[PDB]
């Protein structure tokens, strides 16, 4: 149905952006009170330039009107598609070494593009190095084959160590999905409680070792709790890059640990309430239990995904079963 209805949309977007974006009351205002004047009009608007004949509607409207009455967009409304730097910030978020600030500040530079970038090397730091350099696999979306066959090299390697180490991938991988994005590797073992110290070099004999056997190819953070880097297959004729992040957490935790990275943000959200909702509080780390006023805890002990479950009183959502 109704005939002046695009002109009027197009009138009110071009009206939000002036006032949002600048200060100008009087511009947001006018295009403002075009469309409220259009639309209280009845017969399809052929051309602004008639328009123009209506009131309020001024010379400028009218151009833009009948511009859009033209071409199916404005110009200096197609703006909007290009957010100029702002479309920037989140093509440079994409890249592994840029966060927020990091990222606003190469494109002020003038670095909007991977191109650029390409040159600025130097202008980035070895993380943000790495990220660009294989940016494109780092968007290829990896495959259960391969992961699985990236998946038991790791949970193996570490078995050559200390078969008293437990490895266990989580992630979208876990739930059963075809299309991991990342290999979300979650390690511990017995020595290390929250009782212990920082322990570094458990988790760190397994990175050396994985990047000794040439599993991986660059570290992106090793740190002592967690490290980021980069693994990619073996080869014979290749495999591409993935991500692969190696954390550590103690026995005593390692559970929510799991369960919290096992998946889907919601089925979390869905599941911290319930226990809530039952009167417990949970956490990545912790079930305790959820006292008097909202305040209070003691985390109950846990060996097994089903102990939070249980506590919480669940019938078992296995991985797969998990996406709410």
């Amino acid at each position: 149905e109704t005939l002046n209805g695009g002109i009027t949309d197009m009138l009110v977007e071009l009206a939000n952006f002036e006032k949002n974006v600048s200060q100008a009351i009087h511009k947001y205002n006018a295009y403002r009170k075009a469309a409220s004047v259009i639309a209280k009009y009845p017969h399809k608007i052929k051309s602004g330039a008639e328009a123009k004949k209506l009131p309020g509607v001024g010379t400028k409207i009218a151009e833009k009107i009948d511009e859009f009455l033209a071409t199916g967009k404005l110009r200096k409304l197609e703006k909007i598609r290009q957010d100029d730097t702002s479309s920037s910030i989140n093509f440079l978020t994409r890249v592994t070494g840029i966060g927020p600030s990091a990222a606003r500040k190469l494109v002020d530079e003038g670095i909007k593009t991977l191109e650029d970038l390409r040159k600025n090397e130097d202008k980035l730091n070895h993380h943000q190095r790495i990220g660009l350099k294989y940016f494109e696999d780092f968007e290829k979306r990896i495959p259960r084959e391969e992961m699985l066959q990236m998946q038991d090299i790791v949970l193996n390697e570490v078995k050559k160590l200390d078969p008293e180490y437990i490895a266990t991938v989580c992630g979208s991988f876990r739930r059963g999905a075809e299309s991991s994005g990342d290999m979300d590797v979650l390690l511990t073992h017995p020595n290390f409680t929250s009782e212990s110290s920082k322990q570094p070099k458990l988790l760190h004999r397994v990175v050396e070792q994985l990047q000794k056997v040439r599993f991986i190819t660059d570290t992106l953070s090793k740190g002592e709790t967690k490290f980021m880097g980069v693994c990619q297959l073996p080869s014979e004729n290749e495999y591409p890059h993935r991500r692969i992040d190696i954390r550590l957490i103690p026995k005593d935790q390692y559970y929510c640990g799991v369960l919290y990275f096992t998946g889907s943000d919601i089925f979390n959200k869905n599941m911290r309430a319930h226990a809530l909702e039952k009167g417990f509080t949970i956490n990545e780390y912790t079930i305790r239990p959820l006292g008097v006023t909202g305040v209070a805890g003691e985390p109950l002990p846990v060996d097994s995904e089903q102990d939070i479950f249980d506590y919480i009183q669940w019938r078992y959502r296995e991985p797969k079963d998990r996406s709410e």
